[PDB]
C-alpha cells in the first residue's frame, strides 16, 4: 500500500533536507496521498489525529520552504486535485475572470459581476468558474450545473457559471484541515488553475501577493497552455482590479509582458475598498441584479460599485480584443448594461438551468 | 481571546512562516507553554482536539524547517517552557550526570547507564543519572523514583537513576504528538537539558551532530550556569565518546569555547567497531552489563568490546570530576570500581533503596 502515512512522512523528510529534495512531481504524489488519507478521517479518531497531523506537517514545510510559491509545483499541485474531480466532455473568445482570494479584503463579487456584464457584449462567451453563492441567491439551483449538463448548456448561453465545490471533490477533502491549520497553504492558490473547461481560452487571474504573481503567470501557462492570461495584484493588496490605486498586470500572450492600471486611466474616480465592500452572497447578488443589470446607474454616477464592475469588464474586452483601449471597454461595457444586453444574458442562463 | 489558545499558537506559526522568521527565543519559550496548556487540555475525540494537533504540528514542523531550534538561546527557552510542566527536586542546602540527544541513528550499548554505574563506585564520585529501560529490568520499580522520593534516596546513595517520563509532565503531553509526526522536532534535543536535580555539578551532554555541539554548549551553559561539561561528538556520527575513531570534547569551563579531541589509544585501549558495541536490548543489556562487567568477568587488556567502551566512558567522567586529562588514571579508578565491587555495590544498594519505597 503506496497510499500510507509511511509514504507521505517520506516525503515531508524530503522538505526538511537542507537543501529541500522534493520534486514539483513528488508534490503531485503526496497530494495524491494526502487525499487519499483525507478520505479516510470522517471521525475524531487516534488514526484521524495521526493523519491530520502529518499533512499538517508536509504542507506547512511546504510552505516554509516557499516551493508552493514556484511555477512548476504549483501546476504539479493542480494537476493532482483535478485527479479527484468531474472534467467537462465538449465536442471564438471564451473568458475566465477569478482570483486566488487570501488578500483579507472584503471586497465585492466583482469576478461574477463582470463575467457576466462581458457576457452581454457581442463576440464574448463566459465561462465563469469559482465560489464556495452569488448566482445561487437569483432562484437557481446550481447543484444542477454538473459534468453532464454543462454540454447541453453550452451551444445557447453566452454566459455560465460553473461552482467549484460540485466539480473538485479533491478540495472537499481537505477543506477542514485548511481551516484548522489557519495558514496559507497550496491549496489557497489552486483555485483558479481548476476550470473543469478546456475551451475557455482568455482569462484574468487575480492573485493575493506580488511576490507570487510572476510565478503564477507561469503556473498559468503550464496548466492553461492555450490561454492568453491577465494576473492581477492590486498596489493596496487586492486580488482583482483595485478601485484605489494602482494595479500591477503579468501579460502571457501564446515572454511574462507587464504593465500597470489605475480608475482615470477608465475616466473613473477612485474608490476606497470601504465603498466596494462584500455584503455576502444574497446582498451581492440582489445589488447586481437590482442597481447595476437593471440600468439605475451610469458612467458619470460615481457610484462605487458600478465603477468597480465596470472597470473589471473593460479589462475583460480589452484582454478579449487584444488591445488596451480601456475607455472603449468601459464603452462596451456600459453598453451591455444598459442595452439590456448584461441582464438577458444572466436570465438566458438562470432560465436554462431552471428547465434542466 | 484567552492566551493560553490555538489564536496565541497560529500567532506564533505565522511569525515562523516570515522571511526572515520573525519568532524570538522568548517567542518560542510561551509557544511552548500554549502547546502544553493546549496538549494538557485536550477533550478526547473533540473536533477541538484535531484542531491543536494540526497546530501544534504546524509549528513544531514550522520550527524544525526554519532550525531557529538548534540554535543555544532558542534550546535554553524551549528546556525552559518544558521545565515548567516538571516535578523539580528539592534537597536541603562532586555530582555528575552523563546522558546523549540520541538521534544519531546508531542502536549502540547503553554505556551511559553503565558507566554511570561503574563511576559511581569510585569513591568520592556521586552520579545521579537522568534519563530514558535497562534499569528497569534489575527489579525495582522506576515509577516509585519521582521528585517526592528522591529526598529519601539521596543521602545514602553514590549512584541513582531518574527516568525522565516520571518527572517531566510536559515530555508526557507530547509524546503521542511526537510519535504522529514521525519527524525530528526541538523535543528530540531537550532531554539532557532536563536534569531535575540542581545539586548536579558536572555532566557529559552528548550530542549526534558536529553542527549541533557549539550552540548546544551555549545552551548547556544557560540551562546549568553552574557546572563544568563535556559536550561530546563521536566522528563516527555517535552522541557518545566512540570506541571507533577520534571523538570531539567541547569543553564548557565556567572557572576558566576548549575543544580538544579523544581517541581509544590515548586510554590504552584498541579500537572497536560500532558493531561490536550493540545494544542486544534491555533485558539483555542488564544482563551483560551485570554477569559481564559488574561481575569482574572481563578485564582491562582482554579487548572485549562493550568493557572498553564502558570502561573509557568512565574513564572520562572521572578525568572530569577531577578536573585533569590523565585518561589512564581515569581508566585504572574505573578498573578498580569493577573488580573491587564497588561498582556493583552502589548498584544494588539504589535498586534495594528503591525497593524499599
Ligand atoms: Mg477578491
Ligand atoms: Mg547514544
Amino acid at each position: 500500500h503506496h497510499m500510507s502515512e509511511a509514504t507521505l512522512l517520506s516525503y515531508t523528510k524530503k522538505l526538511l533536507a537542507s537543501p529541500p529534495q522534493l520534486s514539483s512531481t513528488d508534490l503531485h504524489d503526496a497530494l495524491l496521498v494526502i487525499l487519499s488519507l483525507l478520505q479516510k478521517c470522517d471521525t475524531n479518531s487516534d488514526e484521524s489525529l495521526s493523519i491530520y497531523t502529518k499533512v499538517s506537517s508536509f504542507l506547512t514545510a511546504l510552505r516554509v520552504t516557499k516551493l508552493d510559491h514556484k511555477a512548476e509545483y504549483i501546476a504539479e499541485a493542480a494537476k493532482a486535485v483535478l485527479r479527484h474531480s468531474d472534467l467537462v466532455d465538449l465536442p471564438p473568445v471564451i473568458l475566465d475572470i477569478v482570483g486566488t482570494g487570501g488578500d483579507g479584503q472584503n471586497t465585492f463579487n466583482v469576478a461574477t459581476s463582470a463575467a457576466i456584464v462581458a457576457s452581454g457584449i457581442q463576440g464574448l462567451k463566459i465561462c465563469k468558474h469559482g465560489g464556495k453563492d452569488l448566482i445561487g441567491t437569483l432562484g437557481c439551483d446550481m447543484f444542477k450545473v454538473n459534468s453532464s449538463t454543462v454540454p447541453k448548456l453550452w451551444p445557447d448561453n453566452t454566459f455560465m457559471f460553473l461552482l467549484a465545490p460540485f466539480f473538485h471533490h479533491g478540495m472537499g477533502h481537505v477543506s477542514k484541515i485548511r481551516k484548522f491549520l489557519g495558514i496559507p497553504t497550496v491549496f489557497n492558490v489552486l483555485g483558479p488553475l481548476l476550470h473543469p473547461v478546456s475551451h475557455v481560452n482568455k482569462r484574468i487571474l487575480g492573485v493575493y501577493s506580488k511576490e507570487l504573481a510572476p510565478e503564477y503567470a507561469k503556473a498559468a501557462a503550464l496548466v492553461y497552455p492555450g490561454s492568453e492570461t491577465f494576473i492581477v495584484w492590486g498596489h493596496v493588496g487586492l486580488d482583482e482590479v483595485s478601485p484605489i490605486g494602482k494595479t500591477t498586470v503579468w501579460h502571457i500572450d501564446p515572454k511574462l509582458k507587464t504593465f500597470q492600471l489605475e480608475p482615470s486611466m477608465f475616466g473613473l474616480e477612485e474608490h476606497e475598498l470601504s465603498k466596494c465592500a462584500s455584503y455576502g452572497p444574497k446582498e451581492n447578488a440582489r445589488i447586481l441584479k437590482e442597481e447595476v443589470l437593471s440600468g439605475k446607474y451610469h458612467l458619470g454616477d460615481n457610484n462605487p460599485i458600478y465603477d468597480y464592475i465596470l472597470m473589471n469588464t473593460a479589462v475583460l474586452y480589452c484582454l478579449s480584443q487584444g488591445h488596451q483601449n480601456w475607455k472603449e471597454g468601459i464603452i462596451k461595457a456600459e453598453e451591455s448594461i444598459h442595452s439590456g444586453n448584461a441582464l438577458r444574458s444572466l436570465e438566458h442562463f438562470i432560465d436554462s438551468v431552471s428547465s434542466l
